[PDB]
């Protein structure tokens, strides 16, 4: 059981909130910045980042934060699209998280992603994605994910 | 800092969930008692229940929780009526929370309650009723908010 | 990570306490059920009890909170010896917890028990038991172990 | 309710634990710092500390940590003493935490600090000392008490 400030809500050690006003890519991870952690003596340590994921339960889980969030937006087709941190750079292949973490999880649809270079991810709730990811330009203007600073103990 | 299942989410030690199925007053109870907690041992020891509401504080929260889940519904008037525990029998001052808790707390709108003996209390997100509450008949069907068990440790 | 009152330290779900002052088994069981869980509308809901042990990991862990907090007293033998929750009845097979919980869990020394019926199980940190079970008489006075109710939610 | 990890206890949001082995102020304040708190990408973010104290409520706690972790070292006199991250410079009131926190909370014993320079300050568990602080030299080898990093969420 995960410990998160009001309004958020936490699954494995990671706090989210899902933010309702459409922003475009850089924006969205700009709003998550916002964001932060410090220490009680006062610097800032850290910041917030749009979600990232690293398996199929993180994945599972944001699905349902969106698909039960948003019952009235799901479609029949990929809308409603969230986004979540992911970068897609020149190859297809250079995929990046906004936190730094490491891509060591793959939840694109089938044929996704493909309208690189420099496209970013979403969640996409529709029961056609069935909320796995989509990519899509960085100035479409959607809701998105943010995840608080990932921070553990160190007892080494 | 709350420690709450996924999905829900905490202030001062309990944990809420909004729920956006409409239901009737007494099945928005019901839904929320399907939630409970256990022993590890196995047995049932307690059961969710609508929100209660305890303070200025409390009410802030679960105001903003309404007001941000569903930024969408927010009408000039009262709408949207969200389900909270509360419960208005003959006079006007027989209120009582679902949970048991005392009704230590007044957050009605102005005016409100008014439509007894049974109604039932609602924050009314709307701008008019600024989330205060209002009371309406037990078979009109909202949206509803949930508490999971409240419990604490006794050390004494 | 785990969320403990003061004084108090978690180790999977569950929160122990290490208390100074000898007593026998009985009241030591007593000792441990003033600490409590209510509900927030205020019925006691379940009681604290010595603690109860499930596996490797769990025993390891009260190993160690004894070994740390009470370094003073670990001698070569089986000293210092810790009450736990173990009952053990008639048959040498007849082993229960205090809290109701299932003896899943095999933790003591080779030979142990055999000062049955009805000895009670200590942690015995010596060098010698290396903080497996020993048992013991019920008027024996030591050191004890406590646990919070152990609780988690229901979410179906 | 805090959060900390096995072994350690939570007090408001810190985690603290005492540790048995006599050390010198330097070395004490090194042993904590090898407690971390890291971001999960990989990154040390802060450092562990020796305890800072900051209000009549937190210091009332350490001193029950202290007297009920060592009930049988309690002397009717100032002993045991306990380090805190506590350091006393050229005047007497260049009183520094070694968290870099701010000393607005004075816990000392009526006539401490007192045998500065560079004296450090430490619970004193005596019946006399009553738990408040007294300043001891740096080369004094102690019990010391210490706090995982502070953090709290920045959502401004
Ligand atoms: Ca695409
Ligand atoms: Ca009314
Ligand atoms: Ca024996
Ligand atoms: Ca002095």
């Amino acid at each position: 059981l995960t410990s998160c400030p009001p309004l958020w809500t936490g699954f494995n050690g990671k706090c989210f909130r899902l933010f309702h006003n459409h922003l475009n890519f850089d924006n969205a991870e700009n709003a998550c910045r916002q964001f932060g952690l410090a220490s009680c003596s006062g610097d800032e340590l850290a910041t917030g980042h749009l979600a990232s994921i690293h398996s199929a339960e993180s994945q599972a889980f944001l699905t349902e934060l969106v698909k039960t969030s948003l019952p009235d937006l799901i479609t029949g087709g990929w809308a409603p699209q969230v986004y979540i941190g992911m970068k897609v750079g020149s190859t297809n292949s250079d995929q990046t998280w906004t936190d730094g973490s490491s891509v060591d999880y793959d939840g694109w649809v089938s044929g996704e992603p493909n309208n690189g270079p420099n496209s970013r991810g979403a969640i996409a709730a529709g029961d056609y994605s069935r909320g796995f990811w989509a990519d899509v330009y960085s100035n479409n203007n959607f809701k998105y994910i943010c995840q608080l600073p990932c921070v553990h103990y160190t007892l080494e």
